[PDB]
């Protein structure tokens, strides 16, 4: 008697997963990089390891980070000795920071959106939270239910220890979520808190050490949707095709394990390398049935993981200079904020091609490609189209 | 030039997300409950606390549960005396097992689905991995990718410290992952492990020790999709309608906090009453629509936390004995394994189903529903249609 073709051509969607308002949120505490490598071994009781502070310095000077939102203070640290140690036992107070942090910097970020979107909360139909700072149950996503007052029927995707590519990850699902149902608005958050990965600094794990210099703290909140309504609601980007890859040749470039000592990651190929020798072949796969082989002529959002895999895939491509630029503005001003780096970059994006009166929200240009890059070592593609004005 | 609708009709897909194989597996170790309270008691030096060894057996004897397969052995156990106490410092051990073990036993139960499908492992486009067991990165997903052989360019999905309703939201997911994109074939592992919440009796946490009588480990797997290619594919069921919710006046029904001493779960409330005042809404909400009001009319799947939430559930709605015989025929056999079980309950109703010449998978009926309870109190609907023979 039912028909499930009749249900399912109703439940559906119609068009493009649209991205219709953006939202920021970081600490308070800014932590300027200059005076970084003296703060940092002073905090840790590592003043007497000279030449390891000459390591972090030039690090530091290399990164092309200005300044970092932190979570973490210099009280938090001197309350928690183990925390600024390299290896000691200090999940359960990471832990007590982090359930309670993500959310809330998570909040602060996702009302800012809403209220961009200008459409009740109720009408938020699915949830996608996404963190590499901690685990609990309920998680993150049922305490941002709670904190948003959402229907307690929205429907939740707990991201959960995911890395520095999820920024991609939540992109890529937010997409069927809205594309498939229609009427369905997700709220997609990413909260990023570095007190699950600080620690001291030990001469015989220098990867551990560039973490240090480069990890921020942040959380950024969209609303996607299809079928927006004509000038109630804004369209900013709209997804066309994802993709996800495991880069060949990169078994262990980025692992990250989480143990009674926080989270610690470890480093083992050369990252910028395996980025630029891979990006390629992701560009040809995104772009070639759209019929485009110019990668200067689409505008560009790269996880800035470090410098280096920027500059390495600058090269690679003879992409102009100008086409990262809102991704290193975002890795000057905020650093390396895992999962929602990305999701910044889209927003400085808009603003300043909004701002300087460009015809569209990608730097004037129609398409575009979002890239998250992190364990795995992992490469998410997100083919975008820009909205004019 | 691009027309972004073309691509979108293109791209998607048009039929109802089909289940189109199920595998299972656990640990080779079986574990009678007859037997387990001595075995409990004696393996975490706890034979002097005689009033909480009588409570423990009395819980034992309600459970409903013959047996369960656990990785945790008398060897692993011995070796491992901090696992054995309520509250060590043992969260290092208990990964170490569990990074392992998840994907091991999810490789088996994968194998398996593989197998019954029947098509190439190269068309798997979609991999939802989900565990409440461990967590680390590259995750559970990267090293089944890795183990299975799968396409490096495979989709994934890392469902991590989802708890027990989440066999409900991995089909939630696989629902819109493969409506939405034409020829997608989404491999769905659900792989539970003990080693991270099993831990020695006290008698102040009685609701930790309701915990050691049922919990047990297993992994499930499916593969989903939609259009299938008729008679290459074989349908089992199809989902129509999904749904999550979190039940009012039930804050910290379930809370599980991932320590140093590995993953310890509270109880705050009475869960059986909560499931059972909550189930009627939840099943209006699904079937209202389809105009059905008969809850003996179609076939059923419930998460079995315990045997009390069945028994409440069947007594509040006056279901028929028969309707939870293929749920508690997995919790007698197999005790809670968390996410999987829900999937263990599809491959046991469609099994017996078959087995014994009735119309359908779903025991002759048409439509059914799956069920899926957890932290929140989080209640998961799934609407499924059965299949012809």
């Amino acid at each position: 008697m039912v028909s499930v073709s009749e249900i399912r051509k109703a439940q559906r969607a119609e068009g493009p997963a649209t991205i219709l308002a953006i939202g920021t949120a970081n600490p308070a505490n800014c932590v300027e990089q200059s005076t970084y490598p003296d703060f940092y071994f002073k905090i840790t009781n590592s003043e007497h390891k000279t030449e390891l502070k000459e390591k972090f310095q030039r690090m530091c000077d290399k990164s092309m980070i200005k300044r970092r939102y932190m979570y973490l203070t210099e009280e938090i640290l001197k309350e928690n000795p183990n925390v600024c140690e390299y290896m000691a036992p200090s999940l359960d107070a990471r832990q007590d920071m982090v359930v309670v942090e993500v959310p809330r910097l998570g909040k602060e970020a996702a009302v800012k959106a809403i209220k961009e979107w200008g459409q009740p909360k109720s009408k938020i139909t699915h949830l996608i939270v996404c963190t590499t700072s901690g685990v609990d149950m309920p998680g993150a996503d049922y305490q941002l239910t709670k904190l948003l007052g959402l229907r307690p029927y929205v429907k939740r995707y707990m991201m959960y220890q995911q890395g520095a590519f999820a920024g991609g990850t939540v992109l890529r699902l937010a997409k069927d979520l809205a594309e498939n149902n229609k009427g369905a608005r997700v709220l997609v958050v990413c909260s990023e808190v570095t007190a699950v990965t600080f620690r001291g600094p030990s001469d015989t794990h220098l990867d551990s050490l560039v973490g240090q210099a480069l990890f921020g703290d942040g959380a950024a909140a969209l609303i996607v949707g299809s079928d927006p309504v004509p000038e109630i609601e804004k369209p900013i980007f709209e997804m066309v095709w994802t993709a996800q890859t495991i880069a060949p040749d990169s078994e262990g470039a980025i692992d990250g394990h989480l143990r009674e000592a926080g989270l610690t990651f470890h480093l083992l190929k050369d990252v910028p390398g395996i980025v630029s020798k891979n990006i390629t072949k992701a560009l040809v796969e995104a772009f070639e049935p759209l019929g485009i082989s110019d990668y200067n002529s689409i505008f560009w959002i790269a996880h800035p993981g470090g410098p280096a895999i920027l500059d390495q895939v600058e090269q690679k491509l003879a992409l102009k200079p100008e086409k990262m630029n809102a991704t290193r503005e975002v890795l000057s001003e905020y650093g390396n904020m895992s999962s929602a780096c990305v999701l910044f970059i889209l927003d400085e994006m808009r603003k300043k091609s909004t701002q300087n009166g460009l015809k569209t929200t990608g730097e004037g240009l129609e398409w575009g490609v979002l890239f998250g890059f992190g364990p795995g070592l992992t490469i998410e593609t997100v083919v975008l189209r820009s909205v004019a004005i």
